[PDB]
DNA sequence: AAAAA
């Protein structure tokens, strides 16, 4: 029986039913447009249950025991099996306003209320946006128009361990006894990123060392001439606070970058201006916490998401990527590895790869 | 506001 929490799932990259999946997804990113939230819920449960299938939906027959399929969704499973394609889908990708605001997040630097404000301005194309001379960008905008093609270009495996590579020599030359991790989409397996995340922790560094080490290896990359744009947001957490209950950004220090990345770095299979502009995400967590943020930055979103909600509702538990509180024994409960994290859940152990 | 798993 197929539990309707993804941390009580298996879910691998070989999804047998991208047709309905594909669908369910643009529905639900367009409900998140239209601030339909709870629309936009319903479709990602939906749509994160048939990902976990070992086996392709060929007959509404095939749906019967699936959790989390209302009707609405049943309607278009339907619809999809009847022909191979979603007509509320197909909608939604002609839809005037589901293109502009698609095209213009796409853009680093660039959210839901820049993109509905250029839309209300009459702008439906990126060239129109960045030859307007009326037109102020932040500096995160100009950077994302700057670096916009090869920001839009899938990241590869061979060009994020090359990341990694930059990573590692820039982090072990501060702090030597330093661990880095790359987190997101990668440690799930995946192929192919928008970005490459990293968690970095040190066993013996100070309070003062641990908030140093960021600005070292930007400064660094900066002198070399590695350094796009670089963000640095200071921490905000506290040691002795209970996980947030809130569903929204961790208080680690954490950086939001762009690399450049030399082709001579990259020992790929294919191996222009000869050099590729990189998103990469640098987070910086205490040791204690290292299992909690691995865990909360390996994802996949959704895992995230119902982790939370089964720790609330199944074990009145309350987690988050700082700790994991037990409100009826009333003590923090600790961990050196995510294994430890899922055991005091009550929950199977799930491999990174399962958790897409 | 937007940058995140
Ligand atoms: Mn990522
Ligand atoms: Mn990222
Ligand atoms: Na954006």
């Amino acid at each position: 029986k197929i539990s309707q929490y993804a941390c009580q799932r298996r879910t691998t990259l070989n999804n047998y039913n991208q047709l309905f999946t594909d669908a369910l997804d643009i529905l639900a990113e367009n409900d998140e447009l239209r601030e339909n939230e709870g629309s936009c819920l319903a479709f990602m449960r939906a749509s994160s249950v048939l990902k976990s299938l070992p086996f392709p939906i060929t007959s509404m027959k095939d749906t019967e025991g699936i959790p989390c399929l209302g009707d609405k969704v049943k309607s278009i499973i339907e619809g999809i099996i009847e022909d191979g394609e979603s007509s509320e889908a197909k909608a939604v990708l002609n839809d005037e306003r589901y293109k502009s605001f698609k095209l213009f997040t796409s853009v680093f630097g660039v959210g839901l209320k820049t993109a509905e404000k250029w839309f209300r301005m009459g702008f439906r194309t990126l060239s129109k946006i960045q030859s307007d001379k009326s037109l102020r960008f932040t500096q995160m905008q100009k950077a994302g128009f700057l670096y916009y093609e090869d920001l839009v270009s899938c990241v590869n495996r061979p060009e994020a361990e090359a990341v990694s590579m930059l990573v590692k020599e820039a982090v072990v030359t501060f702090l030597p006894d330093a661990l880095v991790t790359m987190t997101g989409g990668f440690r799930r397996g995946k192929m192919t990123g928008h970005d490459v995340d990293f968690l970095i922790t040190s066993p013996e560094a100070t309070e003062d060392e641990e908030q140093q080490l960021l600005h070292k290896v930007t400064d660094f990359w900066k002198q070399q001439g590695l350094l796009l744009y670089c963000d640095i947001l200071e921490s905000t957490f506290e040691k002795f606070k209970q996980p947030s209950r809130k569903v929204a950004l961790d208080h680690f220090q954490k950086c939001f970058l762009i690399l450049k990345l030399d082709h001579g770095r990259v020992h790929s299979e294919k191996s222009g201006k000869g050099w590729k502009a990189i998103r990469v995400d640098l987070v910086m967590c205490p040791y204690d916490r290292r299992a909690f943020a691995l865990l909360g930055w390996t994802g996949s979103r959704q895992f995230e998401r119902d982790l939370r909600r089964y720790a609330t509702h199944e074990r009145k538990m309350m987690l988050d990527n700082h700790a994991l509180y037990d409100r009826t024994k009333r003590v923090f409960l600790e961990a050196e590895s995510e294994e430890e994290i899922f055991a005091h859940l009550g929950l199977d152990y799930i491999e990174p790869w399962e958790r897409n």
